[PDB]
């Protein structure tokens, strides 16, 4: 009950804001975790002996590719942690637990391709789960996980609050379906500005906690540029790698995804913030101001991608 998870003095500091990378050292991503979780929700949230082991059950079921690793489990809860803690009183207990779990587990057993490449292999998970294919399998996985002996870190809900926990898990995890985040993202911008949006109406929340995942699981587009740049790389290996893929099926990936088209990254960058992460992280900002910096942090990176294009770098 008394046994508290510290950081060191830059870590305890640097980990509060939006931008915090979480470093290249594997064995302190666990702690870093805990320490969240107790911050973010108390130390009593979890039976600490059950998280260990569900952590560590988590960190398995990632598979060693290039970008969605147990690093992006981990930098995805984080900037999850940093949106709860600016946004103090406008979430629930339950919804504090079950969305930093969520976020740890939103891309178990990724195997480094999309959804479409699956559909086009013909990949058994893609006859089991029409759309949301790789969410539908992330979200399957984390409840066999829950359900190993002595990895049920929700032992101590009731029933309904149990069932109500992994119903926020499983919205939580399909909604970083980037193919669902266009539609939320347009339905929350009209619900905003019609002065409809509602937080009190349950199918309202669900939407935003929607953009929450998608403003999380896009967070590499907030860090310095530094950061972001060499995320990029890893970003693109995995796109890379799917586009032999598709090739190998004799289809000519999208130029994002061919090697052949290495020129045409720092458009396509430009295309994504503009299209995406500008978008998502501005309606983020209107329904909780206190995630300005996230979209600070990608404007500044667009302007980034923009000298890449002008040959300033
Ligand atoms: C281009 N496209 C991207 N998305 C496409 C599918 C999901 C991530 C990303 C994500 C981070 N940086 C990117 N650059
Ligand atoms: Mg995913
Ligand atoms: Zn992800």
């Amino acid at each position: 009950g008394l046994m508290q998870f510290t950081l060191p003095v830059r870590l305890c500091k640097e980990i509060e804001l939006f931008h915090f990378d979480i470093g290249p050292f594997e064995n302190m991503w666990p702690g870093i975790f805990v320490y969240m979780v107790h911050r973010s929700c108390g130390t009593s949230c979890f039976e600490l002996e059950k998280l260990c082991r569900f952590i560590m059950s988590v960190k398995k079921n990632y598979r060693r590719v290039p970008y969605h690793n147990w690093k992006h489990a981990v930098t995805v809860a984080h900037c999850m942690y940093a949106i709860l803690q600016n946004n103090h009183t406008l979430f629930t207990d339950l919804e504090r637990k079950g969305l930093l779990i969520a976020c740890l587990c939103h891309d178990l057993d990724h195997r480094g391709f999309s959804n479409s490449y699956l559909q086009k292999f013909d990949h058994p998970l893609a006859a089991l789960y029409s759309t949301s294919t790789m969410e539908q399998h992330h979200f399957s996985q984390t409840v066999s996980i829950l359900q190993l002996e002595g990895h049920n870190i929700f032992s101590t809900l009731s029933s309904s609050e149990y069932e109500q926990v992994l119903e926020i898990i499983r919205k939580a995890i399909i909604a970083t379906d980037l193919a669902l985040y266009f539609g939320n993202r347009k339905q929350l911008e009209e619900m905003y500005q019609t002065g409809s949006l509602n937080l009190n109406n349950q199918s309202h929340r669900d939407r935003v906690i929607g953009l929450m995942m998608t403003a999380c699981d896009l967070c590499s587009v907030t860090k310095l540029w530094p950061v972001t740049k060499l995320t990029a790389n890893d970003i693109y290996a995995e796109f890379w790698a799917e586009g032999d893929e598709m090739k190998k099926l004799g289809i000519q990936p999208i130029p994002m995804m061919d090697r052949d088209k290495k020129d045409e990254v720092p458009q396509g960058q430009l295309g994504f913030y503009n299209a995406v992460a500008i978008p998502c992280y501005t309606t983020l900002t209107q329904i909780l101001p206190p995630t300005e910096p996230l979209l600070k942090a990608c404007r500044d990176n667009l302007s980034q991608w923009e000298k890449v294009i002008r040959g300033e770098e």
